[PDB]
């Protein structure tokens, strides 16, 4: 039981460097930088020294448990080139906390969160010219942790690989504006269950999503609204946390989001939005159950203001419609500004690009 | 695009150095691999490439491959058996091809021609046929595997995939080669699968989530997990195996019971074979029915339980001796009852697998 250390980094620079992309023509998660971080683990010898080396294919035994039994987890965070040309990470300690917690739940080996964050800092530093020269683009950082056990028994792995990829990305939507989405709400598909891994960023949570999203697209919708339970609770939207801004049953202005009862991924963006809403103290902030009946009752009383997803790749993604029980239900998000969604995006973007000082950002090592 | 690969297009790159075969008595499940593997690449742009049989070697995967990030992956498990007549047989391999195809559609992995995949698997086993053990208690495990190799990090249907097949010689699941009854850990805190989920498919995402509960079982002195579901603590599966209960039921009737295929149970090939045999014998009631922990503890207090066992490909029939539940150890008298039915099932399935009797369930290697 132990950790790799950043002071042990072995750095092998690429001798052929790739052209950087146009920061205005960027598709999320498609372009990769020159270098990656890799760290090997075995039960026999523990953590090997960490390597920063050229981006390359992984060489994996075909029996590797990541390939058979989804022994795998990941993270997602961003580096931003500030208005002052200082590169900043955003809330990276929250990602290290979540990745450590996911590793325990996956039965992958633990590591020192500060050692991994310093290894990520050194990788971004080497590839810093990849952090785009744009106030609407960023560098996506993908820490990934896989079982590489070369045996077909279903068991805790005795071999693993932790690696980090970098990808320059633009706005999630090419327009760089709000592209409000239609949601497909079919209770036939359930993303997560009590006693499952839905509250960890484990790869096994995401395999089911593709089929339901393909069905959404066949029915003229862009994303899945994940429903849970006999009362059709609204939980998450695609790969994003779900917020509802409304007048509640008590006549109170409220920002509501489902609570962390085991079927909700505790998003870093979700945490930030709840912290902002509590700080502003302008309306009620509630982690509470929201059902489709709660929503349709509110819509018929003109009580709904905004619905939006939260997540790293999109930040704030408004919802305009839900298809449920054969009816298209309009959500008036875009007819209400969307004032709160816009205020949140502006605040987070100002912090990310260093337009205001914050404890939420760390300058590049 | 090429809609499916064909076996007639197989490219064979033989290994030039062959490995020493293992002792068929000293085999740990899924640890030893044969000389060759099958690989077939797919892209949305061009469809399926030609299939390759080549030496076992590492895969070269883009680190963004969706199998590694979002568990875009599934597998199968089936066996080849060297008969008492030295003919190698497969056991209902078309059921595995059907299950794998159905899982691929649910995963959004590309379709393939099930007959062409089975012919490629036959050619791979034929090349590595000396790996099929010279033992009536050992077999060759076949692991078809299908992974998303999409390099991009969006959560989306893959535009690149790899279908591959590994072979692994395996002995009895336990080195003793006799029944090693297990103790089960029953904790309703963890759930394997749920209604609206993918528990009825061999998708890798069903297994990664299970390891934590298995580790908790082991540190509480148990070998396997009894998977509970719902407010009434339905008993569903035992480890990675289907669950059978042989008992006198609530109505006083001798009964072999197993949970029903309601979407949270893997539809095991061994499970369906056991139900088919039990219906054919007609010596007791055969029921696909819900079973709860209360049903089981009530039966045990009434001395109504005869045998409990798992069914699956790697073990065939795996008896259960004990369950740890609500802080108490509950003895299951499987081994004090022979176990007569478990032994009879094992003997019948092994007689079919090793060609001691003719069966529509076996196919001789082409
Ligand atoms: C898994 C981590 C990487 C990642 C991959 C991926 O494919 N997506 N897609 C995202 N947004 C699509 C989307 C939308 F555009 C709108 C709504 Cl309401 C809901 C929604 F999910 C986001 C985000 N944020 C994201 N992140
Ligand atoms: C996933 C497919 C490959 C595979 C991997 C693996 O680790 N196992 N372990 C198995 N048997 C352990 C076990 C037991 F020994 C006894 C009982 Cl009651 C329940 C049980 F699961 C079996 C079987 N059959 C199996 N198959
Ligand atoms: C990552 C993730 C979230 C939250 O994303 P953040 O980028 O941490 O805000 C929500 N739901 C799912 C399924 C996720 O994978
Ligand atoms: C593979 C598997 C079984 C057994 O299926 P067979 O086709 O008999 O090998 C049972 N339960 C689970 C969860 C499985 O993965
Ligand atoms: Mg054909």
């Amino acid at each position: 039981v132990g950790t790799f250390k950043a002071k042990d980094l072995i750095v092998t620079p690429a001798t052929i460097l790739k052209e950087k992309p146009d920061p205005n023509n960027l598709v999320f998660g498609t372009v990769f930088t020159d270098h990656m971080l890799t760290v090997e683990w075995s039960s026999e010898f523990g953590w090997e020294k960490p390597h920063i080396k050229p981006l390359q294919n992984l060489s994996l035994h075909p029996g590797s448990s990541a390939l058979h039994y989804a022994v795998e987890l990941f993270e997602g965070l961003k580096a931003f080139r500030g208005v002052d040309n200082k590169i900043r990470l955003f809330q990276p300690n929250l990602n290290m906390d979540r990745m450590y917690r996911s590793a325990v739940r996956a039965t992958l080996p633990v590591f020192d969160k500060e050692e991994l964050l310093e290894c990520i800092q050194q990788l971004v530093k080497l590839d810093q010219e990849w952090v785009p020269y744009s106030t609407s683009a960023s560098l996506y950082i993908r820490p990934t942790f896989i079982g590489t056990e070369p045996s077909l028994g279903v068991k805790k792995p005795t071999k693993a690989l932790l690696f980090v990829l970098l990808s320059p990305v633009g706005p999630y939507f090419s327009s760089g504006t709000f592209n409000p989405v239609s949601l497909w709400a079919n209770p036939k598909y359930v993303r997560a269950w009590k006693g499952g891994t839905g509250d960890c960023k484990m790869g096994g949570n995401y395999g089911s999503s593709l089929f339901a999203q393909c069905e959404a697209v066949d029915n003229g919708c862009q994303q899945v609204l994940w429903l849970y339970g006999e009362d059709h609770q609204i939980t998450e939207v695609g790969t994003m946390n779900l917020f509802l801004y409304w007048i509640n049953e008590d006549g109170e202005e409220e920002l509501a989001t489902p609570p962390l009862d085991g079927i909700i991924l505790p998003g870093v963006t979700r945490r930030c939005i709840l912290d902002l809403a509590h700080q502003w103290g302008e309306f009620k902030v509630s982690e509470r159950y929201l059902t489709m009946d709660d929503l349709t009752t509110a819509l018929e009383g003109n009580r709904v203001r905004e619905m939006f997803g939260s997540g790293t790749a999109c930040v704030v993604c408004p919802v305009s419609d839900i298809l449920y029980k054969g009816e298209t239900i309009h959500i008036p998000t875009m007819e209400n500004g969307p004032k709160l969604a816009s205020r949140i995006l502006s605040k987070l973007t100002d912090i990310q690009y260093g337009r205001e000082e914050r404890d939420w950002t760390i300058v590049l090592s």
